[PDB]
């Protein structure tokens, strides 16, 4: 439940008036709650107004929403969703977000990938060239590195769980809804949990432990989901396939636009011995520079 599993481990929380609030339109709904576009007044200076992301919660699950909330305002940083506060006058209880223009990562790549259907303020007409992706790519790890940062273990890092905004500024984080929107990337074990087992490491399916070192390979599967176009990890496969390849450890084929250096991260996540894996500050490194590098020298790696 990531928020969840780091509070069972281990206030300053804003509070906006409900008539500072103003409901648009929904954008999505599950089970847990629904989310809608709203209007936000003397929210932040010299804007008077703006556009906010508004999680609407659906019991004794109020306490939740408020360690939930405490938690949401420790975790800033420039790669991480921005959380503006809570709305606690009425329900149903608010948790308020920014408002992430291009949506999810998944849906952005797939939209900018060889497979979609069809202006080009942001990014180029056609398929997203290598800088985009490597940029994009940095952004998930700046965040990741973060959260090991302050020691927390996301537990469903995928590119359906980051968000995309104006001038491609890319971010982690998500309104709850992944495993209603997205529901063939969980396999349903029963009654209500629901795994992502395509992209979780050997330990958490055979053993169900999750650490920073579960999460790295997950950003190695998030890496080949960038460099797939937003394809599902393993797509050939079904989940008790999966879970077979997985544990007798198959490793995800080299994307056709990805670089042999860009799969060497890759594989760093994917050790079998979560000691062996690459350390999140150093693939973010790695990353880094191969983002900010030349034209010249970026135009060398990338063949055909
Ligand atoms: C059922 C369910 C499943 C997963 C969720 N997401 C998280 O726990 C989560 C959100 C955000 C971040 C980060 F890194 F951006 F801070 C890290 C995370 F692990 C949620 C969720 C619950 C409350 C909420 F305000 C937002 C999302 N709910």
């Amino acid at each position: 439940s990531g928020l969840q599993g780091h509070i069972i481990e281990n206030a300053c929380v804003h509070h906006i008036k409900r008539r500072d609030i103003v409901l648009k339109w929904e954008l999505g709904e599950g089970a847990f709650g629904k989310v809608f576009l709203a209007e936000c007044h003397n929210l932040l200076p010299e804007q008077d107004k703006m556009l906010v992301a508004v999680k609407a919660l659906k019991e004794s699950a109020r306490q939740d929403f408020q360690r939930e909330a405490e938690l949401l305002t420790m975790l800033q940083h420039q790669h991480i969703v921005r959380f503006f506060g809570v709305c606690t006058e009425g329900r149903p209880l608010l948790m308020v977000f920014e408002y992430m223009r291009h949506g999810d990562l998944n849906r952005f790549l797939r939209s900018h990938g060889p497979d979609a259907k069809l202006g080009g303020e942001d990014v180029a007409p056609g398929p997203l060239g290598l800088g985009q992706l490597l940029a994009v790519a940095s952004q998930v790890a700046a965040g990741m590195v973060y959260l090991a940062g302050l020691h927390f273990v996301h537990r469903d890092l995928a590119t359906r769980n980051c968000l995309v905004g104006q001038g491609l500024v890319v971010k982690i984080g998500d309104f709850g809804m992944s495993r209603d929107i997205y529901s063939t990337d969980y396999y349903r074990v029963g009654g209500r949990t629901m795994l992502p087992i395509r992209w979780m490491p050997p330990e958490s399916i055979l053993y169900r432990k999750f650490t920073t070192e579960s999460d790295v390979w997950s950003f190695g599967v998030v890496l080949w989901e960038i460099f797939t176009y937003g394809k599902q990890p393993w797509y050939q496969l079904s989940n008790t396939e999966a879970i077979d390849c997985i544990t007798q450890g198959r490793e995800l084929e080299r994307p056709r636009a990805c670089p042999p250096e860009v799969y060497a991260i890759m594989r760093g996540c994917w050790q079998r011995e979560p000691q062996q894996r690459h350390s999140i500050k150093d693939v973010h490194a790695r990353l880094q520079a191969l983002a900010q590098a030349p034209p010249v020298y970026l135009d060398v790696l990338g063949h055909h």
